[PDB]
């Protein structure tokens, strides 16, 4: 007789059967089985396929717990107050967990706002990825973790996630930047996003832009401001004041950048107002 | 040809065949195969069934190498100078790092005392888990690292090993709290101890104490004790001072804690005396 | 149809499938499978066996891209400054972070030399190991990080590299030590690193030696030198100052060490000098 104690291997989530990056504290009896079954609705977690379908039956909402406070005709997002949804955000914090190397306790969702977002199609509702950002932040950070579900990675739902997080700082009448140290991949989908943000400034705004106004229009902080433009080799001095310029490079990425069809979110569509 | 370099899948330990949750630093090739032994009373890893069978016939104690400083019928605790016996828990260390996130170097334990518990039954002693301490700690930390065997988890084995810890610091006259920063299944752990605590507490001893009551009965510091109190919201102020006091929702929890027939450590038992 | 998403499971490079330690943020998309590919003299990672086989035609050098500073009939050093070869030197950080817990992150190179090893035999040359170094470091660290891959370790190589970057700091008469903190497998091979080092001074240059002659000999740090010596136990002070001497434990020690028939580096072939 040999007796199997498993890890976790694989989540069945919806079709999907996902291999995790990292280990998840999910208070779960280790067997001589590797997977559990995640509800792509609820986010409960189950051990038995029988048990999970028990559950599947009963009446549920198809969408995440809270306020849809953005919605178009290619996602919506749900603003959600830890405290006010424990369960199910504590659901999605040991969720996110299995694709993070570190992440904060998972249980204590009460200092947080979770703003998750949803693709919706001829089926309805399907969440695909989510920002945490603290209520009170002393730093400023205008996100605390960010995810896209693996299944739908590389698809362009990060930046969506990202720029909708800014657009929340521009409203609030604030700059902001993504909590530190990130994760590479957090990083370096950053990086990515300051230097479209930046090359669609110069080509649909004004050749020439300053530092502040900028900051202004897109809630990006000096100091990201200034890594993306000495990145791009695009900051000089002009009129008195620190600038970005416009120059045949720039003018190229933003034609290449135009060519791949993007979707990107409406800052018109964002109906919330900052908690005052 | 391919030459397969594998990573250490599985280890095999009586009867059990263990999934690791991290890495662990064991200083063996990589080869074809991707398990190893552990033999479950010295710790020692080997690469092949034959090696370990081998080494297995030897005439052998079939326990810890420690003092056995306490002994009911249920479980033995025994205490292990980290520099007595070098090879053993450096062997401890490196399974336990299978199942840390985190761990300081497995090769320096010169530092530590090792508490252990065994479960003993018809078959003799079995190793459940253990605790790591500090001989000198400077943030007076009472347990540096604490694990249970994956197999036995989920059996009360290590709210047995918190308790005893508690008894250590009450026998030494101290205060005392698990070393910062805890993974989150440690954290759940000790917060499940300190609330059942002050539950009993309140049921069997007295309907209001005072901080310094509970402190000088539990050996839990002020810290951990005000947290536990205003999670469960019993923290009031009495006679001049804070206490905590009972209620209808405490008495319901404590009825439900002893429904669960759980073991728990008697001090009666605990023959030692710190080391002065 | 369960549509399945997979994790890093194994590289295939040249002969060897090779299981990672530990996750990688290669920029690649999750499929239903679960290998890359990693060319073994480029370090492009490719998802299909048939494009790797067509990148593998191209006529490419079978070495490191960067100057050969020391050659002799066993090894090869190739040095290479990071912001030359962005490319090659971020896909060889991708490839050891599969087998480091933490790691700077992998796509910024400016800051860093690369100093490969490859081992040459019949057919040609072959990448073992490297060690990283910053161009400029606050604290001195004459490493940054360094890596033997999986399929070569155990074989003498990592010592290899180690006396090689202290090589570098004689040559730049400076004192250094290896960036912390260290990883076990890191930390344990320095110690034998320091260990054999002072052992075989003792044997081969005299029976007496004080910290200054050592650390002019070695480049090692007064504080490697004297936990070195106190774990060998053979500090003292003689003359008016502390030496470390020779007993019969350290003959001993060196008649096994010389047993072995290591290699080593040659210092008179290494053809470098320091940047000035
Ligand atoms: C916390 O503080 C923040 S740091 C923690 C970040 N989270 C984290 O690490 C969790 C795990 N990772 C993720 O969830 C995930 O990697 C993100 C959230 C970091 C990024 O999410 P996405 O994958 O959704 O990002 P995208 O917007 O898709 O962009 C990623 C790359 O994929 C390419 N892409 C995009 N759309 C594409 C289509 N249609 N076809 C092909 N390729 C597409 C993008 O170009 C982009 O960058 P690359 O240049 O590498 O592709
Ligand atoms: C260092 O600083 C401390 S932080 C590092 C902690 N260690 C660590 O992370 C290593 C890995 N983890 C462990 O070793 C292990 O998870 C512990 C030691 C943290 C906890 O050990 P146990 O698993 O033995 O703890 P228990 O006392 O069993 O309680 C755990 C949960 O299981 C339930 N339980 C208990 N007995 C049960 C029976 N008979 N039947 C069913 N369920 C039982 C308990 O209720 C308890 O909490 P849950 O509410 O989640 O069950
Ligand atoms: C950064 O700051 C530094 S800390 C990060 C270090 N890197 C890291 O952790 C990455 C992963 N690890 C490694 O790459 C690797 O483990 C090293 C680089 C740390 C060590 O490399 P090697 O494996 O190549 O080291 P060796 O010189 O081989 O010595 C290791 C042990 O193997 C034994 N040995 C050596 N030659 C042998 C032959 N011919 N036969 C049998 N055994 C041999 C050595 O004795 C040595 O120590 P042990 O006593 O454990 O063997």
């Amino acid at each position: 007789e040999v007796a199997r104690v498993r890890n976790l291997n694989r989540i069945i989530m919806g079709k999907y059967e996902i291999e995790p990056w990292y280990f998840s504290p999910y208070p779960i009896e280790l067997t001589d089985e590797d997977f559990i079954y995640i509800d792509d609705f609820t986010l409960q977690y189950f051990g038995s396929k029988k048990q999970y379908e028990r559950y599947r039956k009963k009446c549920t909402l198809r969408h995440p717990p809270g306020n849809e406070i953005y919605r178009d005709d290619y996602v919506s997002f749900f603003e959600i107050d830890g405290r006010k949804q424990r369960t199910w955000c504590r659901n999605l914090c040991l969720l996110s967990k299995l694709f993070l190397d570190h992440k904060t306790l998972y249980y204590d969702v009460d200092p947080f706002l979770f703003y998750c977002m949803t693709r919706r199609d001829e089926l309805g509702h399907h969440l695909v990825g989510y920002f945490s950002k603290e209520k009170e932040s002393a730093d400023g950070y205008n996100v605390a973790c960010i995810l896209t579900l693996p299944q739908y990675q590389r698809m362009g739902y990060g930046k969506l996630l990202i720029e909708f997080s800014y657009e929340l700082s521009k409203k609030e009448n604030k700059v902001g930047s993504p909590e530190k140290p990130l994760s590479d991949l957090g990083l370096l989908s950053y990086r990515a996003y300051w230097s479209d943000t930046l090359i669609t400034l110069l080509v649909e705004h004004q050749k020439e832009i300053t530092i502040d106004e900028i900051s202004s229009m897109t809630s990006m902080t000096t100091t990201d401001i200034l890594h993306t433009a000495k990145t791009l080799n695009i900051l000089r001095y002009y009129k008195g004041q620190h600038i970005i310029f416009l120059n045949e490079d720039i003018l190229d990425r933003y034609n290449r950048l135009k060519a791949k069809k993007r979707r990107t979110i409406d800052p018109n569509r964002l109906i919330w107002k900052p908690p005052v």
